[PDB]
């Protein structure tokens, strides 16, 4: 009976009566910093959630027009620190959050330059859809960084950037600076203004410890709050989701529904996600797939790393090419159509949402 | 060096020259919904927490004098939910939060009256400073509700509210409807017009199953996400507060510091936290108890329960009397003095910041 | 279809030819510390537990004139340690042991006798299902023994024992010292030879600390392996046992099975069991009650305190009375019958079995 | 001053007066199942732990010559499952136990030979320090064994091997045998006469799945009691062997300890221990390293990879060449000396001592 009700269709009992003796009342709320339940309950406690971010895609060849013509007129240094461009969710105010707690942007580095170093609270991701020539300098391990491959910079780890070559490198960068502002955890450090090692090894010292399959170093027994790994190389992502899409052609289990084949980045201290606020996933679509759509609680942001297709966002369709990126606010129901074989690197907050017992998942046939 | 700098005291290097091609490129970003980093670094991402909200202190006694009046001119029930008055931090822009994360209202049931019964993800807590008469019914089991009295109800219980008897009463409610709503994880669901259950019992369900020290019922072996304790009686905390002290004046170590004995409010299944979002404490400080200045990420909100003394919050002292009010917003240093025996209730964001590893204290001399 | 074999009913088909070649490799073998698997498959790897222990009953009366007799003719002090007599199963050849895991023991301690302070890898406890008059100190708190009381003594805690009046006291121990002894775990330490205080305290610093329903000193925020309570008093037991059958009657969930009231004692630090090695339960069954046959992996003892009743185990009934116990090995199936109103208190290796993912659980109806 | 006594030492305080009634005591207890604590505490308790278990080394040579004599003489079959040899400890009493808690044997495969399927709750693993040619069958999906790999065989999980060539095989065998049989928590099941699939893939369906660093299937999120890698190949562990040895050089923390490197084999659901009893390690010592002598609680037993070198047990220096294999038990001093660069396969009950909070380490110089 009154389960289907919700707050427009809801009986409103508590409409005093529109007397002096009330306005005074409701005057002396605001003299004193008091604001009352009852005007406002179905805003502050909706049936279901009702984000203020709207679902929204950013052309990657805008983002690029913008990121190189960022490369020209403006330098990259100390006190701005990157040259790096929010993507700003029209639903958010003004604030540059593409989500109530995330930040995506695209980052620029021109040939020759250096970021220079800092720490801060907020944990960080780098993505490449495309390009080589920069290295990121993660507490002194310098990490290649090259197409595919997911860099990690968990919060309070010195990182600096250096291009080492003559030609610009772009990338995306998520971090979860909407969260932290809003709830009061950030803290930030300037570090040197040069990175701290100029070499530029084929594979940091993170990777060489931790990417063996199963071994675990006698060395690294503490389990981390974050992962230890600084580079997910796109060679064992891309070979992570052929071999499913094979074990599915032999009748084996391996995709997550049929012709989607995906993989979790992972903590290897823990089988976790990469850091505590963060989970990054990697999807490849058979041409054809439809996902089943879902409703899943808090946001995510997808990238599109190669192939053709669609998403889904309330209904509506868009047609998405590679570097193109979308976001997905919280209860949005939303799909993939693949056209080609589609392939998508994906971010989200989920892992805040599930610390917290506040996920739910509605999937369509399910 | 580089380690003393903050965002005032840094060169900023990134100030590109104001020319109609700049000027261009940032109309480009306004109609693409991108917002530079540079322009906001420092806002963004702070040297430590700088929260809009403010330290702020309410009365008791202008909390029951608009409480009353609102008994007075308000009817409670359906649509409105609650006579709840919300405190309002004066730094969080007209929001009806105490902190970025945390509601805290005083609520006022009258003589006789029903709240009626409704469920949300958002988790709450009551306490009372003073007062009985009200019963809460949570998922079907009928709690009293009394001086010193803890009562719980996690996220997605039934609850409603009747008063028994022919004399108002208040208490103050905690949720964590700020984090929630920002976050975007709100789902609510009306229930019964009138508590599912009238009957007043002396003790509750969840009581008479769980309250008996270091006994867990053979049906109850599965761990809860929340406490499945719906009332933490004032005898227990007031006995517990009493031992400490006593064990203290033999020699014996039990008080968190000297003079100041303090517990925490656990979940029985795992000796948590109550709620996955909330932490509760009970505070009793020996008079002329002065306790080393804290600063702690997250905010965290006091009721004065019993005796007199004093809050200090940046610096600035606050005299305090029984059901008087406070919040700490994120990294503000606190400190609170004892004039008589000074007793508190105490609640949080902290199992957040835990659960994200973005807790830090810092604690004078130490 | 081979599912259904077993090691007298499958083909033997590694029978070799005897022949001197085959008696002298045979014989190289035991030369060499060599022992096939063929020969043996079947003993090493049964179907299912086949315990080398056997049920059986130890009668009260019995233990207390054997307990009793060492009272006179056998004095307590350095060396032996205590007057324990350790209940042997008939099965395992002649090892002090009740079960492979488990030592359980009556204890006698004479008018104002003190047995003399030690520690060991070893974890124990006391009940006592009768008497009054002796503390045991651990770690220098003293902890007085009553009826029904479960003491607990955690591997590695110092403790000893004193009779503080003119009438001798009984009581029973289990350890883990079985497991201790095969696994190689045990270290063992001298302490004084008179107990380190002789105050006689209502309650423990322990208790007094830690017996607080839902509470918990923020002085102890850190989790222990084993429950830092010394003593899981008669009156918390008996109340949360009659409240469950009252819960009951009112037809509201509590009991674990129609007319089977039953508790475990936990750690309140994490709502785990009491030792790493060992479980501890108190259960009541009303007058009547015929509990479902159950077969469970490791073994139990019972003790009866107070009511009349029999258990069955391998299909054969014992009756039992106050004081009795009883041992069921590992895969034993067994099931309690109560005449009257009946009482026990429980302890098992299950803590092991479950820790290492060996637990199995047959019920007969389920 | 206590602290120094051990059982030779401290003073023998309960020596009863030897009289008939005495001797009628003792009789008495013989008659009912009871033997006394006092009579037989130093040898239950000890000081520290005493294995009856003998520190012991077995050479490969041996082995091998007994393994491929049973070749000739002995089918392999259903009734006696397999033709391995376990390693029989000198001290443990004719039982096939190379430790109280672990079976070892050497396992031989002659030309085409099928070992039938079976599963049982003891948790198993092989390793091969040379061969190939057999692929062994873990519940349908098989597994490939070459030189230096490990491979995993999970209780419960169904097993059986086939050697798919013309050519003997021989390989170690580690089981949890000897706990599982004094604990009773053995079953046993038996499955097909033949290996459900005779097909010979290079890399199992689990590799393909679960062998990618830092990466998991959205199809895998549920963590496991045991690890789902069927094979840790000896390609990733000599890889990360060298990688350790290559950032010691270069300055860099890596090695466990000084020219030491280091590896566990670890469950990737959860950075944990292969299987719950069982730990598995693989060792590369620089020529010339010399371990600091190490006590730990519980056995380990080693196997010789490659290289020359010795090992040291209660002060005894034994040289050690390719396939050697030796048992340490609880509390032994043990240390390795590298001749040349010194390979070596490890496991141990470890996960048993430290689930249950009993593991200590002494280690010389620390
Ligand atoms: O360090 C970075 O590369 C960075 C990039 C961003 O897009 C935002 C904040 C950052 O600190
Ligand atoms: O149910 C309540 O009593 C309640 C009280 C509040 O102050 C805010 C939200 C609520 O749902
Ligand atoms: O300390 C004791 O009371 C004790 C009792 C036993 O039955 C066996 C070993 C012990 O250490
Ligand atoms: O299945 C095996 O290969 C096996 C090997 C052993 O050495 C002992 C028990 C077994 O079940
Ligand atoms: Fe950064
Ligand atoms: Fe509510
Ligand atoms: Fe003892
Ligand atoms: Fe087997």
């Amino acid at each position: 009976q009154n389960e289907k009700l919700d707050h427009e269709s809801v009986t409103q009992a508590m409409q005093p009566k529109d007397t002096p003796e009330l306005r005074a009342l409701y005057k002396s709320f605001e003299e004193e910093s008091i604001i009352p339940l009852w005007t406002q309950l179905g805003d502050l406690m909706p049936i279901h959630p009702k984000s203020k971010a709207v679902p929204h895609v950013w052309k990657w060849s805008t983002l690029l027009r913008l990121a190189r013509k960022s490369g020209e007129l403006v330098p990259v240094g100390r006190g701005g620190e990157r040259r790096a461009l929010g993507l700003a969710n029209p639903g958010l105010g003004g604030n540059a959050y593409i989500s109530p707690t995330m930040w995506a942007g695209i980052q620029y580095l021109g040939p020759r330059e250096t970021a220079p170093e800092h720490r801060h609270s907020q944990n960080a991701f780098r993505f490449v859809v495309e390009g080589e020539g920069v290295w990121t300098v993660v507490n002194g391990d310098p990490v290649r960084m090259s197409r595919g491959d997911l860099l990690l910079t968990p919060g309070w780890c010195f990182h600096g950037h250096m291009n080492d070559t003559d030609q610009p490198m772009a990338w995306i960068d998520g971090l979860d600076i909407p969260f932290s502002q809003q709830m009061d955890v950030g803290f930030f450090e300037f570090g040197s203004d040069r990175v701290t090692d100029y070499a530029t090894p084929n594979f940091s010292r993170g990777e060489r410890l931790w990417c063996h399959p199963g071994l675990r170093p006698l060395s690294g027994l503490q389990n981390t709050v974050a992962s230890p790994i600084g580079a997910y190389r796109w060679e064992f992502t891309d070979r992570a989701l052929t071999e499913q899409l094979l074990l599915e052609d032999e009748g084996q289990p391996a995709t997550v529904a049929p012709g989607h084949a995906a993989i979790r980045y992972v903590n290897p201290t823990t089988g976790g996600d990469v850091m505590p606020t963060l989970r990054c996933e990697f999807h490849r679509l058979r041409a054809g797939t439809e996902t089943a759509t879902r409703n899943e609680v808090g946001s995510t942001v997808f990238q599109v790393f190669e192939g053709a297709g669609a998403v889904v966002m309330n209904g509506e369709t868009t047609k998405l090419e590679k570097g193109d990126m979308f976001v997905v606010p919280s209860w949005v129901p939303w799909s993939l159509q693949a056209e080609t074989q589609f392939d998508l690197f994906r971010f989200s907050d989920a892992p805040i949402m599930e610390a917290l017992s506040f996920m739910r998942t509605k999937i369509e046939g399910q």
